[PDB]
């Protein structure tokens, strides 16, 4: 939540072409944005490049310029919680809130390998909100270096190709290359 108490597009410097063409990007997507279109982003890269500065900063500028408020979850936090309430029986108010908010961060979106279990949510929240035009930002990560189906395939081995078809349907993909990590 708040390491990123500060993670605005305004402290935002780009260190690279890169992290510039990603501002200029948000920028026109935050000020030219319908909660109605349900378009987001998807921000790809490896690990201390910025990714989810970004992505908390564009989930503050639509709520600082069209007021609209969103949330911000870590993929895996997202699933364990549910999880528990989906098996718990009785909590479906925290899903509808999840699945029908205007603006959703999925961060770290299943980075790694996944249980059928948290395989079945992803694909769930995700074809839902691709359905009902709910915008949502997604941040991941890219393995090899060198390739941009690659970054389709390497994302669909881990989340199926059905939901990696939908994600770039309805996000615009943003790759940064920054380097030395964090
Ligand atoms: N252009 C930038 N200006 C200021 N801080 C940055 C910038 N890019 C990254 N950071 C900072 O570096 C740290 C790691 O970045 P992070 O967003 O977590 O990268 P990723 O999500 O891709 O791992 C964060 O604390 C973030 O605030
Ligand atoms: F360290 Be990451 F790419 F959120």
């Amino acid at each position: 939540a708040k390491r990123y108490w500060n993670a605005n597009l305004d402290t935002y410097h780009p260190k690279n072409v890169s992290q510039n063409r990603a501002l200029l990007t948000i920028r026109v997507f935050v000020h030219n944005f319908n909660p109605e279109e349900g378009k987001g982003l998807t921000f790809v890269g490896s690990p201390g490049v910025g990714k989810t500065h970004l992505a908390v900063a564009t989930l503050k500028a639509i709520y600082e310029k069209k007021g609209i408020r969103g949330y911000f979850f870590d993929t895996k936090d997202l699933i364990f919680r549910l999880k528990h309430l989906m098996d718990e029986g009785k909590d479906t108010k925290f899903l509808k809130t999840v699945l029908n908010s205007p603006v959703l961060v999925l961060d770290d979106l299943g980075s790694e390998r996944l249980s059928d279990w948290q395989r079945e949510l992803i694909s769930y929240i995700i074809t839902y909100r691709y359905n009902n035009l709910k915008s949502t930002i997604i941040t991941t990560n890219y393995s090899l270096q060198r390739s941009s189906v690659r970054i389709s395939a390497d994302l669909a081995s881990r989340l199926g190709e059905n939901v990696v078809s939908k994600i770039y349907e309805m996000n615009e993909l943003l790759v940064i290359k920054g380097s030395d990590l964090r």
